[PDB]
Formats: structure tokens, C-alpha cells, sequence
């Protein structure tokens, strides 16, 4: 039920859009809101987990839209662009890339995220 994932974040409120690749970024698991990722894009998101370097000189992009890292380890990267964000969690899995807009703060949507994140792992995903 890779759907219901997706389709429950965005049903909460704290994230718009939201998507769960496979951990290798070349295949789409689930969908929910149209967050619309290009191949590159989601291959420099895919290395960032692993070398945050480059993701920290040009940005991350998402839909064409820049957005500033702030944070980035071997599982996670947020980033920020005015008052919206993006969230980024590598399981064993996938990659769940979620977006939530200004009218929420940062907290709640990553906290909603990494929850998720939380459940696939420790169910081996």
C-alpha cells in the first residue's frame, strides 16, 4: 500500500505533495499531490545522501525551484526555499521526498516525514 503512505502525509495537512522512489531514484512507488521531480534532479538528491558537497554549493532543485540545504546526513536532507520547504528520507528502500508549504512550520512536516520514515525502516523498508 506504497499509495496510502503518501496519500496519509498529505491527508494530514503538515505536507502538500509528496513522493517515494525507490532507493536507486529510477522508479516511482507512490505519488500524491503532483510533486514532479526531473531524472538529474532526483540523481543529485539520491548521491546527496551519501556526499552532500554538491547539493550544498548549487542548491536542490525541485521542479526547476532552488532550494537552500540546511541539513544533510546518511538520512536525511531538508531544505528551504522563503517560507516552504522540502524534506528528504533515504530508508532502506526508497526515498520519500515531500514538500510542505508556507503555511506550515518546518517542525511538524518533518516530524510527520521522518515518522513514516521510522515505520518503513524498522519493517525492513
Amino acid at each position: 500500500s506504497w499509495q496510502a503512505y503518501t496519500d496519509n502525509l498529505i491527508g494530514t495537512g503538515k505536507v502538500d505533495k509528496a513522493v517515494i522512489y525507490s532507493r536507486a531514484g529510477d522508479a516511482v512507488w507512490a505519488t500524491s499531490g503532483g510533486l514532479s521531480l526531473q531524472p538529474n534532479e532526483i540523481g543529485e538528491i539520491v548521491q546527496g545522501f551519501d556526499n552532500p558537497a554538491g547539493l550544498q554549493s548549487n542548491g536542490l532543485h525541485i521542479q526547476g525551484q532552488k532550494f537552500m540545504l540546511l541539513r544533510a546526513d546518511d538520512r536525511s536532507i531538508y531544505g528551504r526555499h522563503d517560507a516552504e520547504g522540502v524534506v528528504c528520507v533515504r530508508t532502506k528502500q526508497t526515498v520519500i521526498i515531500a514538500h510542505y508549504p508556507p503555511t506550515v512550520q518546518a517542525g511538524e512536516a518533518t516530524k510527520i516525514v521522518e515518522q513514516l520514515a521510522d515505520y518503513l525502516i524498522g519493517v525492513q523498508y
